[PDB]
């Protein structure tokens, strides 16, 4: 038993991380086959960081200006191109450690593993959720841009996040691997703010199921609610609406525990209206919402 | 900015994980050079281990590295772990050493099932010597480790779960952490305590990340803090702990006994419904080294 923030094994991604240096700027790149993917702000010079013209900066640059290093080996850049906010550097060597992979743009409330990287060398791995306001609560210092987020399904690495920047509140913003930012953010050092976040309701319910699986059952009761009645309460407390598909996805956890999803919604309703009253759930005094139903299933179910 | 429970990259360990089978019992093994390390209980079948090992033969041992069949050349006892010599050295063997960690120290765990890694998480050895981890059946043989400059220091191998849901295991020398044995005895973990020096490091991490509502003007003596900490089941803070917190004290400009008065206030009065680094409880699974490694800022 037990329950912990559990990331996917990072070995398949570690073999793809490279260092990309353009002038005085060094960050991380993702080397898949013969293409290196990295944030386009690597070409950004101190001359204009408020609102640079990335098309102008890319034209003022050639293949030889991009220093790409994989460990001790220098990769030769053969071509470069710009896709939205991501730079693509074609190299003469295909990464022999390229795993089976695909690019995926995830939905808010989904989680992924982040391989934090500096100078092309992985430093650590941890779990992150795509917040409803399209930020993530990561751990990133200067030089960590180009670190990627991912999920691994049947040995296929689904890349979903590339880190770009940190917002004034300390939350983090990035793009998918096609260069499209999550949220309304832009890759410029301007005064930007995320919108007000909301709690991922289906994830809280999954975490409650994980609590029951681990013998934490004090919050349960005999009451049941309708989907409509619960979603009225969820609105009052700044919780995301719960859909019928959310109920279906929680089905395996309901099977494991014996607690109907609408029964667990009644428990969550009472938790929101009364609080924990000094008690804890899975070693936490707050309702955790960064665990998806699939995360609980993969960790707490054989 | 930001502070999260971060595990070490698991790739160097992933290439050493194998599956070891004995009759109907199957668990995980660690393949370094021509030796596979596995829990001794696998030889036991649904306990005088020495006799069962004598009765056991090499062909009774089935070791699979993915789908590569490893031929067992011999088997020897390593305390509560079993060393299976195989005819092939692991080509992916990293630079490594076997290290026994102290209570309060942290490490990353690669949870594995049938020789295949499922997930990586960061755990801390408890003062009781139990580890609070996430293990299902078949996870025995999963290992805990730290990585420093591409050298893997293996410190833990998982053996079993205690009745309270906490986990017990050995180091890679087969010596069990705590008084636990790999038998069916009614062993139970001793009363656990909170790792005081880790909480202080985590408070320093919060200050570095701008979370500092808990700072106050008071400074406590070491003994006055320890008497309060004892009342709340906190481990005593030693002068060596104070010395270890020196670098974080210098970076933040907050004396250690100044921070201790903050912790004393939090213990006696609670958090008043506020959070520190996203948590409404006091966190004790981050060493001072863990803070410097991630909050370099
Ligand atoms: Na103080």
């Amino acid at each position: 038993s037990g329950f912990r923030k559990m990331a996917f094994p990072s070995g398949k991604v570690e073999g793809c991380m490279v260092q990309v240096t353009c002038g005085t700027t060094t960050l991380n790149g993702l080397w898949l086959d013969d293409v290196v993917y990295c944030p386009r702000h690597v070409i950004c010079t101190s001359e204009d960081m408020l609102n640079p013209n990335y098309e102008d900066l890319l034209i003022r640059k050639s293949n030889h200006n991009f220093l790409v290093q994989a460990g001790n080996v220098q990769l030769r850049v053969i071509g470069h191109s710009m896709q939205n906010c991501v730079l693509k550097l074609k190299v003469d060597t295909a990464n022999p450690k390229t795993p089976k992979y695909k690019f995926v743009r995830i939905q808010p409330g989904q989680t992924f593993s982040v391989l934090a990287c500096y100078n092309g060398s992985p430093s650590g791995v941890y779990q992150c959720a795509m917040r409803p306001n399209f930020t993530i609560k990561g751990s990133f210092l200067n030089g960590s841009a180009g670190s990627v987020g991912f999920n691994i399904d049947y040995d296929c690495v689904s890349f979903c996040y590339m880190h770009h920047m940190e917002l004034p509140t300390g939350v983090h913003a990035g793009t998918d691997l096609e260069g499209n930012f999550y949220g309304p953010f832009v890759d410029r050092q301007t005064a930007q703010a995320a919108g007000t976040d909301t709690t991922i309701t289906v994830n809280v319910l999954a975490w409650l199921y994980a609590a029951v699986i681990n013998g934490d059952r004090w919050f349960l009761n005999r009451f049941t609610t309708t989907l409509n009645d619960f979603n009225l309460v969820a609105m009052k407390y700044n919780y995301e609406p719960l859909t019928q598909d959310h109920v279906d996805i929680l089905g395996p956890l309901s099977a494991q525990t014996g607690i109907a999803v609408l029964d667990m919604c009644a428990s969550l309703k009472e938790l929101l209206q009364n609080g924990m009253n000094g008690r804890t759930i899975l070693g936490s005094a707050l309702l955790e919402d960064e665990f998806t139903p699939f995360d609980v299933v993969r960790q707490c179910t054989s």
